């Protein structure tokens, strides 16, 4: 009756000790500390008489080091400041003696990742979303929130892939993947914005109902079969993404002994009507798990 | 169109350094490290073979110190052991370091707490459940996860509130207090169980309905108002947990200008069908969110 299935986050004490304090007389908000490096927004610089369009540039040049005041909850002499894309690399004079093992990735709709939501430099909360194919996350930020951080583990190493920068007018999320770009077409500007349509994962559907089959739930099975190439057309007229199968899906068609292509069937059936049935107590299509959740928590399986 | 509401957990660094391995030659799982204690479920002590009917006078009394093996991953040296009700309070040589301030309590149902999930004395992840009418909770427990731990965060203070021990037939899960009861009914004896029904949280209804509002979704607010000693009498009769008001609910009341017995006429309507429409995004009644959650997430209020 129950899926065995959570919201499920890493443990954050590693990215907690890298959160500190970034303020430049207007703006507090947060940056993550790694070696003699601080990754922070760069809005950070803006007065908030100008963040519906600030010119970045100048206002870049306008700082010095000492113009950067950077806190742990210490103080951390900043040397050294430039600016890439969205976000400020801040060198300074010690280097954080707790710096995980990281690498910087960029994460792609449909993947989960975790966040630590951060005030003043002090962690608050963590939660986990998965990107949507819009490009914005339905998270959990209100202001002073910028320079939280999202990533995800393999093995003992961080893989940092968002750094919080704003609330859209539906009020989800975006921000920046640490190369300074911001996760698709969206603006570090404090402006109206063009928002591209969400769409389900068909992935992650196709976890959830592998899921439901774990789980002893399966009505919605039939021998029928819709081929990747058919759905993918389907798909295109259905705000649905293109499915592209994986190893980790794989490894759930093994196990259940269903095939994707009857699930992409019974997505089909299902996005017109679940008839008044339940899927693991839900009445409408679950695209948050993707098929590396459904593996971990109820099969047991990392990869 | 987004309500802003994620599953947030407490940032789980202070408790990772208390987590260590707990095992007797049998089962192997987690203990909780803090002073010179450590706790853990008593079923460590038990062979496989006694599962079932274990007899745990017996089983403590056949143990001595070096019975038990606590590993962090150091070793602690076991000096002291002892049953209280369903946990083990085993004391080690060294004091943890890294104890923070903490305190026990008993957690009640419709509260949520976060969940530090650990195998081996690793963890592995976190989560936040809330405790259901019938004393479970809806976790992610696989094999080696007993001993993870359960609690809440006020100010610097750990509430540490639940040891993990079983799964039920219902894939839902239990565990013990630190006084070392069970919560509800339970036993921690691996043998088929009676379980309490299950209801809906009614004040936690009523948050998710605030919540609602509070993003502009109010199409089932009608003047009409049900008392909560109506409520309360109708909730018996149709799976509902009895409502009681607090200071948390009654915030939202004054943000809304919508009161409690606007929203508990709501419920009796939306009971019975949503009409076809939706709130927040969801066809179904949501208790899984506190009056907690909605006033921090959305209002920006701790207390
Ligand atoms: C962190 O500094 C802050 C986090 C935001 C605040 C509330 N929730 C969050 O996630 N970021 C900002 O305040 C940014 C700063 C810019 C320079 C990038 N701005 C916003 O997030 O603005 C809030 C938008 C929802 C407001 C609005 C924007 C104009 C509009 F389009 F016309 C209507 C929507
Ligand atoms: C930690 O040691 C372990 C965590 C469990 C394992 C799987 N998921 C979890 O949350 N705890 C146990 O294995 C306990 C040990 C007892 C001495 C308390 N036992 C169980 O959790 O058993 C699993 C129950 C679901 C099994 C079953 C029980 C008999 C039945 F009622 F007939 C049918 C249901």
């Amino acid at each position: 009756h129950h899926s065995g299935l959570v919201k499920m986050s890493h443990p954050s004490g590693d990215v907690e000790a890298c959160m500190v304090q970034v303020t430049c007389g207007s703006m507090t908000l947060n940056g993550l500390w790694l070696d003699n490096t601080v990754w922070c927004p760069r809005h950070v610089m803006c007065p908030a008489d100008q963040l519906s369009d600030p010119n970045y540039d100048a206002l870049l040049i306008s700082m010095t080091n000492h113009s950067f005041s950077v806190q742990k909850h210490a103080n951390l002499r900043v040397v050294g400041h430039a600016m890439q894309g969205t976000l400020l690399k801040l060198t300074v004079d010690v280097a954080n003696p707790s710096t995980p093992a990281y690498t910087f990735t960029t994460v792609k709709p449909g993947a989960a990742f975790s966040v630590l939501a951060c005030y003043n430099g002090r962690p608050t909360g963590t939660f986990t979303v998965v990107m949507r194919p819009n490009y914005t996350i339905k998270g959990s930020f209100l202001c002073g929130s910028c320079g939280s951080v999202g990533y995800t583990k393999e093995g003992s190493v961080i893989n940092f892939c968002y750094m919080h920068q704003m609330e859209l007018a539906n009020g989800t999320h975006t921000g920046s993947a640490f190369d300074g770009t911001m996760y698709g077409a969206f603006m570090d500007k404090q402006v109206h914005q063009v928002q591209l349509t969400d769409k389900y994962c068909s992935v992650n559907v196709v976890a959830w109902l592998y899921a439901a089959i774990l789980n002893g739930c399966a009505w919605f099975v039939k021998p029928n079969r819709t081929s990747v190439v058919s759905f993918n057309e389907w798909a295109l007229a259905n705000q649905f993404t293109e499915f592209v199968g994986t190893q980790s899906v794989d490894m759930l068609a093994v196990k259940t002994g269903v095939a994707i292509e009857q699930l992409l069937y019974a997505i089909q059936q299902l996005y017109t009507g679940f008839q008044g049935k339940q899927i693991l107590g839900s009445t409408m299509l679950e695209d948050e798990f993707t098929p590396e959740d459904v593996n971990m928590q109820i099969m047991g399986v990392v990869m």
